[PDB]
């Protein structure tokens, strides 16, 4: 499994890289717009602030095929192994083949169906990334797309992963990982939730309070 | 997963090849005479507008099986790897066998049930199309059986694949990919549904208005 | 259960009300827009077209409340016990509140989400109307909105009932009926295709056939 | 169904007021502190934003029971039909039967579990609302309590209903839509998410779109 | 529902009484015989530290009807409304059928199997008690045990009702509330587990953070 | 819920009345034969047995309607309120009706199949007995059988009942119950084991030991 | 997957085998009373009905173990490598044994219980023939027996096939089929029915008209 | 699968191992009780009676760890293959321990538990024989207890196997086959039972009567 | 699957090391404390009373990664292989990833929710102990949080096993090992629960029995 962050925040990844396992970091052009940095500033940053382990997905801004395809280049000369995020619209799938052909790994991003998803699978991406909370939000089910996707991908594109997305919950986050996804990204404040909790610091201080008890010390 | 499109609209299949990656083309009577190009015209230009790539598939017109393997052969002559299209009734059947034993590959069409199908793959055709939105329109569950038929040539001829067909909305088809199909035709009007959404519509324009808000233009 | 045609086709209204048992009929703007003739026009004819015995629906297209509610009153000048069609968008469910003040009876319309078609039962409309084929098509479950819909209408806000829309199959109809929705509406197509069967027809002609065959005619 | 506000935001909740069935606003000590104003200055100015008509809730401080009890006067001194919350401790039962004695409606708040919920009921309070997003993000499933708690109120304290609270997608109030809450509580974001759709609005753009195109306006 | 304690410790229940909303307080051989007080001593204790309100159950010792007849009669010369527990053997049911034709109200305890308990109130006993916790210690299902048997009194024995027992964890209380059961006795811990949560404690304490930050002081 | 023992054994029957909450007794010919008494003698014993209160059950040995009623008269002439067992067969369901016409209550016996069963209760049948275990031995569903049985007679014949019969384990027995039988007859050796467990000995043990312990007793 | 036609008609498998894939043909004592003629006429008939291609089945009359073995013995001299039908009652088990020692292949018959065929295949049987229509008929469930069946043979005795039989529907054969069972055998009316549908004819006519319509023929 | 039989009936055996496919003969203190003659008697004439080729169980006495391997070594005197069942108590699981070291292969007997059988296969057992119609007789689901076992065996003891035993009816054993047992143990009745049924013997009757009525005699 | 034992006992684990299949046993602060004895002391003399065979298992004290680190090599320096518990906390996943990378074994220990032991087990831990009672207490489900682990672990983390902890009763223990937990530690109650059983001695005392009065005595 590969468990990314989906954040622009250079302290925040160096910060969590010592915490989490991770396998790199997503962006998204909002995402990117609200750190105020530019891409070839960022990027580097990002890839730094992980120590140069971490994988990095950056977006593509153009709305041609032909655009898009100059947008991974631009991309790529700034990351040599980054991964393109494509939009699965008409002409992001027409770029999404034309990438492929190029040898330059993509990610179908923006997916709000899963027969959508399927298709930038079809057409060469190695990602496919729902937008799980954007569903729910806007009364579909996050879950169900997920499902339903991550299926059809090993049923018919299995050399495709879901890379679940967009999240204001750890439940969502939990449930797509019980969906069988093979990546996600997630923002730092569900990362966060999901690593604190109240029964669990309740439970190591009884823990301390009876070593305590015990021993007249907390420490080992 | 092989995905065709149903159409003999020859400036579409060359504009839609650029975008979804397909496998190739079926055509019917119907659709053939909807475009009122003979055969000798009409499956060659498909052919080209594909750039030589796509599989094709045409229906014979015979209503004997001994006029049906020489409807095959006027077919195979046209476009010599073409499969060949018989409807699963009696004759059909007798086609079917004789076919298998010339060695042309064969699709069991207007399949309007589950062991209808069965039948026409153990007879050695490779493919099995049955009508989901025609058994959907007449009282039945087109997904039920496309579901059965699936499981039936998967338990009892598995060299044999559904080739679902026959959809007015594409829920229909996301539900045959989800049933396991391994092919799938697509009209054109499904097909473009299929790849255009209002929801994603909104993600790429919120995507280039924070991107604006931020760097002050829309491009990379 | 309340049956409706959605259409503004005077002819098919004639034709239809004589065999289907129709509630009335219900118009939309593109509906509207496609037959070309004003409101205060084709709304006498299409309640004439029924006898003067069917519920008729159309819609408002100002974008504010205030104006939504003068278009209503515009609508109830032509046809007096009219149902008025709202959009719930946020100044639609304004509206509502608003119509349901003066007692002018409503539908909520443009449904895509479960949760919004129970916000517009709960200001006050009669009727709400989920677009399932639009649902289905964006890559969501048209069946599952309206399950859930009409589950929410009793639990919640139990005067109020689902009028499923928006068709490609006869199936989706079926569908919505065995969830319970206690009124529906079918274009042309689909409300003729659920009383044209093969099959049926094939039943009646054997009947006639065996009374010929043993009585020497095809009448009683 | 009754519909409520969480919020301590007074320009929202009228604003709201007019698009919204509402039914009132609750209150916290984390809403009612993000706000700044004290209780005897905002609880009167939402009671105003709602013309007087909605319920108001608002939650004690005091950890004894007895201390709670003084609180509940308080604040009913400030608005006199106003709900009681009350965290559901073991202080918070002892309060709960004591203003059960007294005539004074409570809720029981800060529920993580289903039978904490009911034991709530038991002692008399009102409403009782688990804090769905809390379970949701601690690991647990937020649904699964609801429902549960749901039916038990209805099973072991029929005259109990759940009021969902703590949300951070509209997904999740639908869910306890779905299980049955007779009441619920949105903040504003989720709230104004359940009313605004890409996809409604890209409906309600082609009506006008249609009828521009027939008659040279928008308007009716 | 009646919520009982399970329980000879009489400050307990002084205490608890204020915090529970009490039926009652249950008592076995095993519990009175841990509390070292004879009957006549610490029934109308336990009596009076429920301000003389609560419902109270205690068991026959004999092993012939006529002997548990007879241990009837004295236990209702201590308490006058005590209901009568009979373990449900071949003589106890015989008892259970004698002490219905004298008006003496029983449960039938000690039940391990949900026909056994339904023969008890088929003999006129108003509740039967399943030791859950011992049926899951001992290889079965506790739970689905009292699911039975709860089943099988609304179907078959109306009048009875389910006082389910023997618990060693909160999940089980809940499991049985949630199968129906219209009464429940808990063991001391458990009561207190059921009311004590750190992730409850953890919301309080960040209520009164959130007021003490805007306000100065932690009280209202 | 009606609890009948299927035995001729005269002394057993007048120790079990003590004990079991019974409705009476059924007898079949196997039943008869294995007592070895005729039915002018055990048939009156049995009644009295059970203090002339239970209802008592005797079958018919006739193959011919005609017959299978003057048998029936026989059985009235021994006990006049006597239940007449008619084998559901068709000269079976002939007596049925006739013996309806006459006021004479009968069940329909030796049913193996739920259509069987509900064909006895249509033609005036007060109850239905099918053969629980012989179905089971025979390669059926005898659960199965009875649960389908019990919904058509509620659906279709509500004024009849299944009387369920046939057993060789606790088992079935609670199956049938679950499945909502409103009546049964056990054979002795199936009885006896419903009421008779090493676990509840245990437990009664351990409340002695417990009770010995304390008090230096093991009486109240 | 193995398709038998199950019959004694010599014209009609003549007739069929052009049509249908079939791997031979079955009959049994009844089917060979049926068509009149003598094992050692009808036998070599059928062979080459089948252009000596297909499997043949028949079944040993003889009612001990050492009989029927050598009625096997008689089979196997009219056709060399003949499936040779055995009843699974006891001297039917004993026969399947023996002739497993002998290396006959067997088939065991008259199965109307799922473990009764296991037994059989335990034995030695090859396949195992429940009888669908009959259990059906008989008020049980033909599809369950033989779904439990396969289960049976696939977890302990994996080298056993069932072979189903005794159909009066299409739909009985299908769920046959649905079940995973390995080979099936046909009556010839419901053969007939698995390959002609009136929906079927409707859409290959609609072929024909739209040809016609647009090429003035209905050949290619 | 290995089948056995729970008898230490030597002619019975002999008659049955003609018919049945049998692994062999399992024996318990109570059937060998039953028998009356002593083990160095009985064991080798069961041996002998299935031609000296079926497996053999019989069950240590004593109850200590010790004392069951030196009954282990008596046994395996008697029968020098012989499988030794121990009961799955405290002592017998130290037992099987020790014996697992001997190299002597065990079935752990008496279990009521899945996790107590579990235990059981941990500690060394081969086989592991829930007490089947016990669980049930006794208010529990022995089905369930079996399903859990196998499955626990399954994923956490795989070279061990289930050996399910004591059964009253052929549809326990039904039950625990489908549940995927790898061994079974039949009393006599119930395996006669299993291999005889009335609709089977009406079948034969009618093959019969129809070869009669085409052919003049009932033979071949 | 290793069975361990919840214990800082040591004459117990001598004890029932001679009785259960052990793998180890494990220790946290609270049981070591309640011991009394210091880490170097206890340790060593739980390893030597399971023979030196057993796998070892305690806890971190520090609340820092480096401190986490720092007292996991103060253990190895006691055991020197002994497993690594490390509290899943930020800085417990930190302290994983650093023991990961020395390759020093980890458990991730005090979890509370199945998303938060995937975290620990792609940081590295080979083994994942929830808290299913301390789950179950505080309104949760612990056999849900243990199931969902476990279907994580097998996806995302195939090399971690879920080592399930914290009981009450023998029945969390059962649904742990369904659920597919590949290992356990158990309390010592609730093992010797596991292996004492009222109906399990009753078999074991009928057997004896039946001996004697076959044999005149209870030994073999
Ligand atoms: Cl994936
Ligand atoms: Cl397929
Ligand atoms: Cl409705
Ligand atoms: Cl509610
Ligand atoms: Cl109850
Ligand atoms: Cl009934
Ligand atoms: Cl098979
Ligand atoms: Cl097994
Ligand atoms: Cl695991």
């Amino acid at each position: 499994h590969e468990l990314y962050l989906d954040t622009s925040d250079v302290v925040a990844v160096k910060a969590l890289s010592r915490i989490f396992p991770l396998a790199g970091v997503t962006t998204n052009p909002s995402i990117i717009a609200a750190g105020k940095k530019p891409l070839d500033v960022v990027l580097p940053q990002l890839h730094e602030a992980m120590g140069g382990q971490g994988r990095l997905f950056a977006e593509v801004m153009a709305t041609t095929a032909e655009g898009m395809v100059n947008d991974a280049l631009k991309l790529r000369s700034i990351i040599a192994d980054i991964v393109v995020k494509v939009p699965v619209t008409a002409e992001g799938l027409a770029a999404i083949k034309m990438l492929k052909a190029e040898g330059i790994p993509t990610l179908g991003t923006a997916v709000y169906g899963a027969a959508q998803g399927l298709l930038s699978a079809l057409a060469g991406a190695e990602y496919v990334a729902p937008f799980v909370n954007r569903i729910d939000a806007q009364g579909g089910s996050g879950i169900q797309t997920v499902t339903d996707l991550h299926q059809l991908l090993k049923m018919h594109a299995p050399q495709a992963k879901v890379l679940a997305a967009s999240f204001k919950t750890p439940r969502q986050a939990l449930d797509c990982l019980l969906a069988g996804c093979e990546s996600i990204t997630l923002p730092l404040d569900v990362a966060q939730q999901m690593i604190s909790y109240p029964a669990v610091d309740a439970a190591v201080a009884k823990f301390e309070q009876d070593w305590q008890g015990a021993f007249g010390r907390t420490s080992i």
